[PDB]
């Protein structure tokens, strides 16, 4: 099994640890962990193209998109590889993350290791927002916390 | 061609940005950038196995060593892949890093993307210390700052 980990940090109180595990190279990736300091409700959750945190989360560039698709939700055929949708924060501001995804990988062409995981200000509209920015970012607002996805033991 | 970048941070004053560039896959990786907050003199400079920053630099594991060799200097045949030797801080505590290495890579089995770059408390003895620890770590002392090596534009 391949394993990866991401420590999410930013300028505010938002912080968390996200784990990735992929049992076989042609099988799904399990993604799980916890993020605290968030407002109650939905928050965009994306893999961005670059593992560059030199100017914070901004230098991570756009959503990881090697097939040159439009933005969508994780269940959509039309999506970026990095489109993992929304995480939900409870009343205390904790988002317990538990996702399975078959588009991202921890090896080969859709490998997300060395790229940036980002958690956003507000809801990802999943490409249904009806403006240009819906097709690109999902209108999920500023980047609250980010980290480079690294190889784990 | 392929580029990577690493933001070095720790609990102390050591901070820096290190760039990686490899123009061809069968070819040397240029490593450069500035690290500040160091004590004047030599500091061990290594790629460690895991891109796991959950417990700081400590969770990064040992030197990246896919060929199960003993620790050495960058010029040695007997070395870990991650053995980049020393960097030198000047009298103002700044290490203007400029290294070229043909053993690390930004692709294939010796790929360092998604692993951790670490700068150490003191000099790497390059495996010439005459104790067991010299052939494991180079007696470079504590891990002062670390970062996950991410894919850059
Ligand atoms: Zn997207
Ligand atoms: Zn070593």
């Amino acid at each position: 099994a391949t394993k990866a980990v991401c420590v999410l940090k930013g300028d505010g109180p938002v912080q968390g640890i996200i784990n990735f595990e992929q049992k076989e190279s042609n099988g799904p990736v399990k993604v799980w962990g916890s993020i605290k300091g968030l407002t109650e409700g939905l928050h965009g959750f994306h893999v961005h193209e670059f593992g560059d945190n030199t100017a914070g989360a901004t230098s991570a560039g756009p959503h990881f998109n090697p097939l040159s698709r439009k933005h969508g939700g994780p269940k959509d055929e039309e999506r970026h590889v990095g489109d993992l949708g929304n995480v939900t924060a409870d009343k205390d501001g904790v988002a317990d993350v538990s996702i399975e995804d078959s588009v991202i990988s921890l090896s080969g062409d859709h490998c997300i290791i060395g790229r940036t995981l980002v958690v956003h200000e507000k809801a990802d509209d999943l490409g249904k927002g009806g403006n240009e920015e819906s097709t690109k970012t999902g209108n999920a607002g500023s980047r609250l916390a980010a980290g480079v996805i690294g190889i784990a033991q």
